[PDB]
């Protein structure tokens, strides 16, 4: 959304430019791109960026993709804490059954590699290498190019800065 | 947590299902459990999740544990940043006195165990290995089931998922 | 400061006491200290704390300082996600040309060492060792004793506790 780029402060000049460039990515297909932007937007917790990106994503994303993306952010919202936490514990708790329902990862109602690309994205924002690596591994295993994986990473980061540049406006 | 559950979107079904079960756990006593949910809810910093959960954690906790649960999230909001950053600095800042008051760690109106448990839960949410690791160690030495510690970790992550999902609908509805 | 401080919960007295002491410290410049407090306050994403800290920052910092300090939180919000990500992928992508605009870092409207200290502080908040470690290395190089660097870290943690404590009262405040 142009309204999103325009809300950005002058001292967040690079963010705006990175945002504009990422919106024009030739590395990812439309669903992969916008789903990453939308899933990333959700993980920033910034309602502003989610609204605009969500609004902009409506003509690149079917209702299915849109939902699965938000769903990605929600499930990773749980997974990035559990796995990361278990990951800091050296394995000591690996023998226990998590007992966490996470079916959406099994059937996201949309092509798998996309939901993974988006979980990868969110996992990067929340900062859980355990989930980031597993997905980055599955992505390569299913044939997603390194270039595309990197783009999603870039997309996750640009959107984090965007959200952050916005929140910084709370100083009139 | 009746309010939250119904608020959750169907694309967040797994979160819904997970919330409703964690609230019915029986591996952690009423104090250990609700303190975790509360300290967890606070640490997610989602007004909604904290309210609902808080409004219910009340008829499960003495006023001492509540304050303690809430203060655990708050103090660790500081500690988790200081200890992590210091941890990343090649040990070059290990001999310095932090000059950070944290009398609350000298524990509140409750026994150092639940609080250690709640600080554990908050550290997982904040992503601080140093603190997470230390509390897990201290919790065992004290005689706390690894399955309980494990349950606190799940409750923390679940609550995080609730926060994330709820923050989304409230920004799109 | 007094307002924010006064607004904090009874279960956050250490935070209150730490905010107060950190604000009245003398290890860092007035520009170093308030640039850090604001960069930090911004990194917590709490509207109230940014507003209160952003307010008082007007009489301790110059507009440029504040712009650049908020800009540090902004670019670090991107970089901290990127480099940490690369970190988890064990450098497997260190050879793909990030292609991300930054510049501000090379040309802040203020002395670099201060922008670095603030970036260092923000990185501490977001949790990116790569950036933290990197800004740390540069700081020490051009001076700034570990005493100064250590203070900013402290400040970031304290402002981090503030946000958390404030957020729970606002959310738990009657009706």
């Amino acid at each position: 959304i142009e309204k999103l780029k325009a809300a950005l402060p002058e001292y967040a000049k690079d963010i705006k430019l990175n945002l504009s460039s990422i919106t024009r990515s030739s590395v990812l297909d439309q669903e992969q791109l916008w789903g990453t932007l939308l899933a990333s937007a959700a993980a920033t917790r910034n309602p502003q960026v989610l609204a605009d990106i969500g609004a902009e994503a409506t003509d690149h994303l079917s209702a299915a993709a849109r939902h699965a993306a938000l769903g990605a952010a929600a499930i990773m919202g749980m997974n990035n804490v559990f796995y990361r936490g278990r990951g800091f514990l050296e394995g000591r708790y690996d023998d226990l059954r998590p007992g966490l329902r996470m079916n959406i990862i099994a059937n996201p109602g949309i092509p798998k590699a996309n939901f993974e690309l988006w979980s990868f994205a969110v996992s990067a924002i929340n900062g859980c290498s355990h989930c980031l690596v597993a997905f980055e591994h599955t992505l390569r295993t299913v044939g997603v190019d390194r270039e595309a994986i990197f783009e999603a990473l870039k997309a996750a980061a640009i959107v984090s800065g965007v959200a952050q540049a916005l929140a910084t406006i709370e100083a009139l």
